[PDB]
């Protein structure tokens, strides 16, 4: 809305702070694409200053002492203000000491929230009432977890949702590689041509595949809270399911485009276990590297821990494009090639051929472009509250079974493609 | 039309012959894929019998001792009639020698002309007038060269056609590989399902390309009498550029895809040389082995050849669907790569994406599968007289410019992707 922005890194003593958020906003303002006028000013209880941060970041800023000019005006451009999470008077702190920078009183205001969900109800509470902009406009950026079921992500979100605008809450998801956002941009632009082929008439099958040949590594610990179906399926594969089997968009907005996304999750129904595979990785023996350690190897994993690292599930898109058509979400850890791709089989009239939309993957590096479209104003990459509640919707009994019979995954070694048995399930619903 | 089917080669000492014909019949006859009773005649002037045909083509037939026994069958099965080939008495012998097998006076014949065509004008009056079959049908094969250019291959074809309908005329080209036919296969299969989407509207640019890495190898002298238009681009090239424009067939009939390419071509004018790229390959001087020699430096090339190994041409389809919609074929020999593929662009509305058709190459091996059809009477992958005097017409005065200026081809290096002015007019005619 003006030239004048603020970028407030709440928690800015924390891991995702020291050795991403600093680092990128650092290669953005480096490379001329931040705005002009910006201002960087770190949050949290850890009494620290901008030495402090600087000692234990610019380690991951690839600083080149050619830059070393540019560097020190970053730094100078650069603030921190410590107090607690939930204490009034420190987020006054805050909000006087923004407001006494350059032009602050009216200036935007970037709120990015690098803390534990577990404290978002009070920051966001804070913020709403103490430090949000009365010219500039606000926008907040929320992690991962969004909850671990359809009940705790609606309380998160129903809160977060009474104190800010849709369009001022966006979602970020930033985790599953530097090419995570040309993949839904391909993706859109395929439905966009292909609209007109994509039906029950043409297509036989739709898979999905999300794999990747590298285990844990020694931090099966946080992983195993989650499980591979929130980790990646939940997400990231859902979206592109939306991508591919939605309707063409009124327009180019971000929103008209959300809610043809919206428009294909409510019409997937909940998954029940029969269309479930479940898997683990277990250590190769003749492997070599961390390929001889398995998912129970990781020190970090609780014992007899039943969480997949490998899942393939059966969705299907019930409306009159789509009709018994099955879409197949199939990823896993430590498997047999780093390939993320979109295979759609064809109703043979004549071997079964198949379109394959694949994203070769080894400027913006993904998570440049999302903090860059926050800055811009476009939610497109970012999940919508009721998009999030239906994908929340259509996987939360199947989670709350897993949780409570804790069945226990089916191994596959470390390198493999997987169990036999989801090849069993692609190929019982259909697929060659 | 019944059971017992005789197999004449024309000209069975020749080349093709022993190291193609007979082995790949033998391959056939061998997996049980030949009518049960099948007779085999070779006819030429040399005199000879069976025995010397197994002596100079058993070393091709790939015969182990396992199958020796219906190897001896297969022998006992072929005969050899020696004469003249505009000699009456001597198709008299031929043809009474035919009707004395058994049921060889009802057989379907079918004639396979593995001659230079250069006699081509007096077998196929004999045949027609000595050899053809009273009940069983009578099909013809013959073989490339279809005449050089748009006069001489209507004097060859309405010669042939005065004699014979147009479904006992099998041209059969099958020197580009053994996975030639699924090339067309599979375009057809893609034209089918994309239809709707080829438009002018979604494509910019359509090409089609033809890349081997190996260079003419020690037989420029062959090559050298046709060039690499008649070799590739003017029957194959322009094939698939027909089974991607095409409309919908009627049915699946081979005469109404065949009648849809015919419209194709129809709307095609002649090439002119401002949209024309041609290129002789040197050798490379740190490459090792063929590598090192050019084309000149082929003994069987005359000196001076200004043949062109390597052509980049310009084609329109002139019609509503395709209008300015630029069709690109390019190939050459003694490239970078072995690619058989055609890449269609698509308008962006958003770095240009293109949909591609490639066809994985190194169960019948194309070639078998040519022969199968004519014995099962399929003659889709077979050009049509109509579809040859098209392809010629677009050809000729192009290639008449060149016979009669020579124009030096552009040079490029062995294992080179060719000339950069490739590149050029491809890029003139709008296309990265
Ligand atoms: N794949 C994923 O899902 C993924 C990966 C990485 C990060 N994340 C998310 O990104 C965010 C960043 O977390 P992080 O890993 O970078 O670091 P962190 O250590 O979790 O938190 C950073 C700061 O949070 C404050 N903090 C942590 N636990 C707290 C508690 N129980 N009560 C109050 N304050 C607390 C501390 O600030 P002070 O002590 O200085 O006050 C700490 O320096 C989290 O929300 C996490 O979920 C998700
Ligand atoms: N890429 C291509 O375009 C390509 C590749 C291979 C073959 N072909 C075609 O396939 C056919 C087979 O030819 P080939 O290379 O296998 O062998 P060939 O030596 O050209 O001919 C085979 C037989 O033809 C007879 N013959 C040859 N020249 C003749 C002449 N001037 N007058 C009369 N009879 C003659 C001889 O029979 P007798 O002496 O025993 O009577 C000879 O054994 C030709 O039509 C050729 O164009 C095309």
């Amino acid at each position: 809305q003006s030239d004048t922005h603020i970028f407030i890194i709440m928690g800015a003593s924390g891991d995702l702070a020291k050795k991403k958020i600093y680092p990128t906003i650092w290669w953005l303002f480096r490379d001329g694409l931040l705005p002009e006028n910006t201002f960087i000013v770190g949050y949290a209880r850890s009494r620290l200053t901008v030495a402090d941060i600087r000692k234990q970041s610019e380690p991951f800023f690839k600083a080149t002492p050619e830059e070393k000019l540019k560097l020190e005006d970053f730094f100078a451009r650069n603030s921190y203000v410590a107090g607690q999470y939930d204490d009034a008077a420190s987020y006054q702190r805050l909000n006087s000491h923004m407001n006494a920078l350059h032009l602050g009183s009216q200036a935007n205001r970037l709120f990015y929230l690098a803390l534990p969900p577990t404290v978002y109800e009070a920051v966001t509470k804070n913020i709403h009432e103490s430090c949000m902009s009365q010219i500039g406009w606000n926008r907040i950026i929320v992690e991962k977890p969004f909850g671990r079921d359809l009940q705790s992500s609606d309380r998160l979100s129903n809160h977060i949702s009474s104190l800010f605008r849709e369009d001022q809450i966006y979602r970020i998801d930033h985790y599953l590689g530097k090419e995570m956002v040309q993949n839904l941009m391909v993706l859109r632009f395929a439905n966009r041509i292909f609209g007109p082929i994509w039906n029950r008439d043409n297509i036989a099958c739709v898979i999905l595949t999300f794999k990747e040949p590298f285990g844990t590594e020694g931090r099966g610990g946080y992983f195993d809270e989650f499980g591979i179906i929130r980790d990646v399926m939940q997400n990231h594969l859902l979206q592109m399911l939306c991508l591919v089997a939605m309707e063409k968009p009124a327009s180019t907005n971000s929103d008209d485009v959300r809610d043809e996304k919206v428009k294909v999750l409510k019409c997937i129904s909940e998954v029940q276990a029969n269309n479930v595979v479940l898997g683990q990785y277990v250590g190769n023996p003749d492997g070599e590297g961390e390929a001889t350690k398995g998912y129970l190897d990781d020190p970090t994993v609780p014992r007899g821990s039943t969480t997949a690292t490998f899942a393939a599930v059966v969705l299907y898109v019930e409306n009159e494009r789509w009709d018994g058509v099955p879409f197949i979400l199939r990823c896993g850890k430590a498997l047999n090639e780093r390939k993320a791709e979109v295979r759609l089989q064809f109703h043979d009239v004549a071997k079964r051929n198949e379109l394959v939309i694949r994203v070769q993957l080894n400027l913006p590096d993904a998570y440049e472009r999302l903090i860059l479209d926050v800055f811009c104003g476009s939610q497109m990459h970012f999940v919508r509250s009721d998009e999030l509640r239906e994908a929340w919707r259509i996987f939360t009994p199947l989670l709350h079974q897993i949780e409570l019979e804790k069945p226990k995954p089916i191994p596959y070694i470390y390198g493999s493609r997987g169990p036999t048995e989801a090849d069993e399930l692609m190929k019982r619903v259909g697929f060659q």
